[PDB]
């Protein structure tokens, strides 16, 4: 028993982290096979970031201008290309530590682990979610760009995120491994509206099922609701509307606990309308939404 | 900016995890050099755990009865010995992935990362603290025994915890890597009193400094207090008494923000007496205590 915000073991990703320097800028890159992936803003100075023409800036750069270091050894760059907001640096050596991998573009509300890196060296690993407004609430300092988000399925690492920037609001924006930003964000130092950050309803319900499984049951009530009645409450509290697809994904948790999804919705409705009254659920005084239904099942079953 | 419950990158520890089987019991072990460390209760059945005589049970076991598997390869056991509540299995092969390591017995209130494992395979990594009552609030299922807690300083892994048991209360007890339990716990299935779980005051203050650094400032007030006045409040709220040693450890954070330690104590005093009034600090609706002052500095400076 016990429920923690658990991240995937980061070893497979640590073996892919490299340092990329271009001119006076240094950030992290991801070395898989003979390609190093990194944010294209490695070619920029702070002066350039106000309004950069990436194509014009990249023309002034050659393979020898991209310094790629894996630990204490230098990689030889034999090709460079820009794909959306990422640079792909072809090197002459395949990473001997390349795990089985995929590049995936996750959905808002899905979770992933982040391996925060500086100068190609990992500092820590934490779990987070892609918010409905396509930002992530991470922990990144200057130099963390190029740090990646990922999920692991047995031996296969699915890379879903590459860190690019911090918005003036203190939240984070980045791209998938094809260089496309999640959300409307651009790699420019300009005013960028994140959008309303709603609560991921299906994840709160999954975490409520995790609470019951691990003994926290005080919030269970004698009520039920309907999807339309529950959604009127979810609208009022800036929660995502719950759909039958979400009900279906909560099926296994509903089966494990014997608590119908709509009965758990009535518990959540009452918690939204009445608050926690100073009580906690799984060591939290607020409703947690960065655990998907898959995460709760995985953690409660011990998948390695 | 941003503040997360960050764990150390687990790669160095993943390379040490092995599966240990004895009779019908399977748990995890830690392979460093030519020794595999695991909980001594690997020699027990469920029948034995009610009142085991470890010395008498171990006499019936030989080197060939301890099955040690590293991935898909079998390790040859050439020696076995019991040190406190851990077994040390000498194998004929040094772990080629052994990192620089130390065995350390941490203090209550200190934090560490846990790599939860099942059948010698890692499932996840999370950060936690040794509670003042010497329990840890982890996430462990049956088969997780032998999973380890650790800290990393540049290239050196300091192993501080090995998981042994779950108390009927749902909290966790374990040993240092010399096999000595943290707290009064014994490796027996019996009624065990955890003790009052107090809040780690120095860690709450460090997290309050982390909040100010990352922009959350609403809780700052026009007041100050003294150590003795603050401690009267800390006593009432089951908080650890704050000492001048704790004030001294908060020195760098106090210097960084320009907020005197006793002024931050007055902010904490007011939060204890008045609550959060529905507000949050660093995404939390309660006072967080599993970030040491060293952790806040490390995360806010980007140490790799
Ligand atoms: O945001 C960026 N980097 C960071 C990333 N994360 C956390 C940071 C914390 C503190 C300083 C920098 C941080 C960079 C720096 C310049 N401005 C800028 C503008 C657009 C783009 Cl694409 C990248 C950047
Ligand atoms: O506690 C133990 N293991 C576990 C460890 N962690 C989380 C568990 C969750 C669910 C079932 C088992 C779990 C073992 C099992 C038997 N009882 C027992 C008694 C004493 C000692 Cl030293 C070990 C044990």
């Amino acid at each position: 028993s016990g429920f923690r915000k658990m991240a995937f073991p980061s070893g497979k990703v640590e073996g892919c982290m490299v340092q990329v320097t271009c001119g006076t800028t240094t950030l992290n890159g991801l070395w898989l096979d003979d390609v190093v992936y990194c944010p294209r803003h490695v070619i920029c100075t702070s002066e350039d970031m106000l309004n950069p023409n990436y194509e014009d800036l990249l023309i002034r750069k050659s393979n020898h201008n991209f310094l790629v270091q894996a630990g204490n050894v230098q990689l030889r760059v034999i090709g460079h290309s820009m794909q959306n907001c990422v640079l792909k640096l072809k090197v002459d050596t395949a990473n001997p530590k390349t795990p089985k991998y995929k590049f995936v573009r996750i959905q808002p509300g899905q979770t992933f682990s982040v391996l925060a890196c500086y100068n190609g060296s990992p500092s820590g690993v934490y779990q987070c979610a892609m918010r409905p407004n396509f930002t992530i609430k991470g922990s990144f300092l200057n130099g963390s760009c190029g740090s990646v988000g990922f999920n692991i399925d047995y031996d296969c690492v699915s890379f879903c995120y590459m860190h690019h920037m911090e918005l003036p609001t203190g939240v984070h924006a980045g791209t998938d491994l094809e260089g496309n930003f999640y959300g409307p964000f651009v790699d420019r130092q300009t005013a960028q509206a994140a959008g309303t950050d709603t609560t991921i309803t299906v994840n709160v319900l999954a975490w409520l099922y995790a609470a019951v499984i691990n003994g926290d049951r005080w919030f269970l009530n004698r009520f039920t609701t309907t999807l339309n009645d529950f959604n009127l409450v979810a609208m009022k509290y800036n929660y995502e509307p719950l759909t039958q697809d979400h009900v279906d994904i909560l099926g296994p948790l509903s089966a494990q606990t014997g608590i119908a999804v709509l009965d758990m919705c009535a518990s959540l409705k009452e918690l939204l309308q009445n608050g926690m009254n100073g009580r906690t659920i799984l060591g939290s005084a607020l409703l947690e939404d960065e655990f998907t239904p898959f995460d709760v099942v995985r953690q409660c079953s011990g998948v390695t």
